[PDB]
């Protein structure tokens, strides 16, 4: 729901300038006339709208799945980086799998003794679960993943089918992932691929015959295999060497695509026609994701250096950079046309006419369900849980959910956003300071609501283009990353609609090298109110993807991009679980409605379960945070408050008496629309149940403390609408939809301009 | 559903955590011993749970070899609140959810567990740990939450509210098909279900339907009836025979109109008062033998007989009517009219049972207002009593 003034970008939003992204913060902006062309066919983007449950087998040790999960773990909530996540695994795996001490202890626990060895046609089957039970005390690992990966390794090598009962069911949730590939995120793909080879090393053609060597002619003596497997797990490990640094893979490969993007390729080295012939590099130089990534890297690094095992090596080794990008990563490769299918664009207009107001949007579908579950622990000290989804609460909320999606729909949003911008006696204009641009991108917003950060601080950073140096490392790192996701999504919609482009170098700050940037070309009408450009010939070259987008015409979105509920129901009811806690929420709500009647104040307090009409209260149940839905509402919220803020500063700065009568106009007008919206939700299964409980409790308080006859005032015009607005906000809050802190700053907005018409 | 736990207790009976032996030597094992383990394995507050799982295992464990069927365990079924508050109804539906839950555990397939391993004889133990785990899960996964118990009662009473009412609005009045559904005749004629409606709509302020009707609740559910028929302590009675313990008697003036009217429950006192000393068999559990030691019980019971004589309800109503008269008759509306007093020990006994002052409930009746400060369980016990 980010609004911006297109004329002055550096002022309006510094964060979305390409000028910012390549590292020029000076008054100077990219020079419109410079050199060399390009066309982007495809890109690397993650999936939207996907919540998937992945079982981890008996065995089977899927070397990609784990490498995929690791990413989801580092992503869906911060745990360091997926690079730092791997070298943690190596230390665990060395301290454990390579150490015969830990093997002696756990082989003794299974059967039959630590010292004595018996061929034992007697020994019966064993559960995989008890070994983890052993391992939690044996290898007090933070990330409970590791205990499975080692496990089903042993469960792979243990199957003559007697001793191993290959029965357990364990599942992990693959959720929404950040869409676009930050530089270190690429590094994170390569490091995720280091893992791919590692695990497909563990389960091997020789790991299957370790079983078959001891399958003949029957049972054999146990005490030994504690020392052999201990090194056998090292043999697959010592054989897989880190070799080439994943940081270095990406550092060098990017360096070269930038050398062949640039119009300046100096004397010494321009790419070999051999490496130019390498498969896929046709689709790589035409990949935009890689381009924004280059900008990212050279901005932070300030140089690009090469391993020089090329001209040969990276032509033969690696393409596997592609493999890292192709299989392991959530970033799987797409045609650039079909990546933006969820993005529309629409303008307001004047008579002639130029657009007064241009709105870029993502079509999103709300709902379907809101899941409510109660976790159950099977064994102590662990995150192992069955999640019983307890419905009828889930349903009850889902019912109240349906109308919200209706009244808050993005379709509904763009309507109420466009038809408002008109000013007195038309006609325009560049007056009022030109043509505003607003862009909702819930896909980006969802990341902040998932990582439990206030999205508004990121939005803040966009306008200013600076972050507070004070806040802790992990905090800014979450911010910067999210701040990238905006910029990225912009240049994808920006590029997808005008592929003909120019790459050009920069003077440089040091000057060391410089960053390569983009300029567009677009056909349009003659005379421009819009942000500075020549325009010279009805076509215009522009550096900033905003201006390039402003010159487009209305677009229909191809797909609805329906957000989906996770199925706890069919699976988890029988199965164990992932890192669920941070991604969900304790289910509790309290609120109170107060009012003054006849110079006396009454107050009712309400609890969450009273609102769903049940008793008494169940504290154990939790709700899965609906991170997406909040982001859509954010789009509305972010419009209401930020306009009100600037319009206040607009009315002060407006000297003209005719201009101010318009300003305070726009303020009251859309404020009632907001009121209309909330009041509507305030009438729902919950909302009236809320209003009823409230009023019910006030009167019983009015009977005791005095005469009841005063209750007539609760039914008065104003008090009747009052309780309704509150209930509306109160119902949104007791669902994942409204922060109490944002609703406070919402109500004040409803009160900063009087914003109550009695209106018969 | 947890196989680690099943392994642990199967190992605990005999003979080892790892090695599995058919073991025709192994003799029987006591159920009390399985519970001793369970107190450490699944530390629940309500010890009920440990028995219900227990005799599931003693049901699937009876080729009769391993289980020695020797124990004696007893529970006290005492006085219950008499009438079904709205939320008590929800509690009935929720209990029949448990009826189907358990009747799932003891099954035609839990019984073939006897018949599957009856062939051809004793078999290796390491197996049955994983078998039972899946056996109890199939019983669990088969009983699904299905219908929300609140939503059941909400909607079934709501439609009963629709055909009781003189206002049956334009939009929806019951289908004659569901109107014909068996038992709905005794449902619209059920008094408890009516005061329950009043209860519900007082708190809720509206009545909504699952809207699976017009069809569903004609076909599903009657099972509301099933929940109410079997499980519940509230079992269905003719309304003529429900008030059988209630008498009524009036004082009078000369003409005369009643001066004083007393409604009462005939109750008989005594006979005995038991005194016991609890003896613990095992620590950490509520398991006790209770040796009732008489000569105290007999001594008090001896003193109890005369209290019964002097306090019998009969003597109460006798001494109550004869007081109210005033000089030279005649009435009246003076003295503030004709008083009515009604004792209901059945109701008061609940408060003395729940360790509450009957007088605080009584006070709430006269005023009709409760203190909002006091804690949840406290008021909830009050309102529940205030309903009774």
């Amino acid at each position: 729901g980010f609004n911006l003034k297109v004329k002055d970008l550096n002022g309006s939003a510094r964060g979305l300038t390409q000028a910012f992204a390549i590292g020029e913060l000076k008054n100077q902006l990219s020079v419109g006339a410079l050199q060399l062309p390009l066309q982007f066919t495809r890109t690397f983007s993650a999936s939207m709208t996907s919540e998937l449950l992945w079982e981890v087998g008996k065995g089977n040790i899927d070397p990609v799945m784990y490498a995929r999960l690791f990413f989801q773990y580092a992503q869906a909530g911060g745990a360091l980086s997926v690079d730092e996540l791997v070298n943690q695994f190596t230390e665990y795996h060395q301290s454990t799998a390579c150490n015969p001490e830990i093997w002696r202890k756990l082989t003794a626990y299974i059967t039959g003794s630590s010292n004595r060895a018996i061929k034992a046609d007697a020994v019966g089957k064993v559960p995989p679960t008890a070994i983890l039970e052993q391992l939690r005390t044996l290898a007090p690992s933070e990330h409970e993943l590791f205990h499975h990966i080692t496990t089903d390794f042993v469960c792979h090598v243990l199957s003559p089918l007697g001793f191993i009962l290959p029965d357990a069911a364990y599942v992990y949730r693959v959720g929404r992932t950040a869409t676009y590939p930050n530089f270190y995120a690429l590094v994170d793909c390569v490091r995720a691929s280091d893992l791919r080879r590692m695990l497909t090393a563990l389960s091997s053609v020789d790991s299957k015959m370790l079983q078959a060597t001891f399958k003949a002619k029957g049972a054999l003596a146990p005490a030994l295999i504690s020392q052999h497997l201990a090194n056998a797990a090292t043999t697959a490990f010592e054989r897989s060497r880190g070799n080439f640094d994943a940081n270095a893979v990406v550092s060098s490969v990017l360096t070269i695509l930038g050398r062949l993007w640039s119009p300046s390729t100096p004397k010494e080295l321009d790419p070999s026609a051999r490496l130019r012939n390498t498969n896929g590099i046709d689709q790589l130089r035409s990949n935009l994701a890689l381009f924004i990534a280059y900008q990212d890297m050279v901005k932070q690094r300030g140089r690009a250096e090469v391993i020089f095992s090329d001209e040969e090596l990276s032509s033969t080794i690696i393409p596997w950079f592609i493999e890292a990008m192709s299989e392991v990563s959530p970033f799987k490769l797409r045609p650039i046309n079909e990546t933006t299918s969820y993005i529309g664009q629409t303008s307001a207009i004047d008579h002639m006419g130029q657009p007064s107001h241009v709105v870029v949007y993502e079509d999103w579908q709300f709902a379907k369900e809101i899941t409510a579950f109660t976790p159950v622990k099977l064994a102590n000290n662990s995150n192992q849980r069955f999640l019983d989804v307890e419905p009828g609460i889930s349903d009850r909320m889902s019912a109240t959910l349906a109308p919200i999606g209706n009244t808050f729909a993005v379709s509904a949003f763009v309507k109420n956003r466009t038809a408002v911008y008109e000013a007195v006696s038309q006609r325009g204009t560049v007056n009022s300071n030109g043509a505003e641009m607003t862009l909702g991108f819930p896909s980006v917003v969802e990341r902040d609501y998932a990582l439990d950060r206030d999205p508004m601080v990121a939005i803040a950073a966009l306008r200013t283009g600076i972050v507070d140096e004070s806040l802790e490392a992990r905090a800014s790192n979450d911010l910067k990353r999210s701040m990238f996701n905006y910029y990225a999504a912009v240049m994808h919609y920006a590029v997808a609609h005008n592929p003909e482009v120019v790459v050009s170098e920069h003077q440089g700050v040091a000057a060391e090298q410089g960053s390569l940037y983009l300029v567009w070309n677009v056909r349009t009408e003659l005379r421009i109110p819009v942000g500075y450009n020549a325009i010279e010939g009805g076509s215009i070259r522009t550096p900033e993807p905003l201006e390039a987008i402003a010159y487009n015409k209305p677009i229909q979105p191809s797909e609805v991009l329906q957000a989906k509920v996770l199925d706890l129901a069919n699976h988890t009811t029988s199965i164990h679980i992932w890192p669920w806690h941070e991604a969900s929420t304790e289910f509790a709500y309290e609120d109170a409605y107060s009012v003054t009647i006849r110079n006396k104040r009454y107050t009712a307090e309400v609890k969450e379960f009273e609102l769903l009409g049940l008793g008494q209260r169940r504290e154990r149940v939790r709700i899965l945070k609906p991170t997406v839905a909040h982001a859509i509402i954010q789009m509305w919220y972010s419009w209401f408050v930020e306009d009100d803020r600037t319009l206040a500063a607009a009315r002060r700065t407006s000297r003209d008496d005719a201009e101010k009568l318009a300003i305070d106009g726009r303020r009251m007008q859309n404020a009632v629309t907001l009121l209309r919206k909330i009041e509507m939700i305030g009438t729902t299964g919950i909302g009236a149940s809320a209003v009823h409980l409230a009023q019910s409790r006030i009167v019983d308080q009015m009977a005791g403390r005095g005469l009841i006859d005063d209750s007539s005032d609760l039914h008065v015009g104003i008090n009747r609408h009052r309780i309704r607005i509150w209930a509306g906000l109160a119902v949104l809050q007791m669902m994942g939809l409204l922060s109490r802190s944002e609703a406070e700053a919402l109500t004040k907005v409803l009160g900063d301009s009087n914003a109550l018409g009695m209106v018969v």
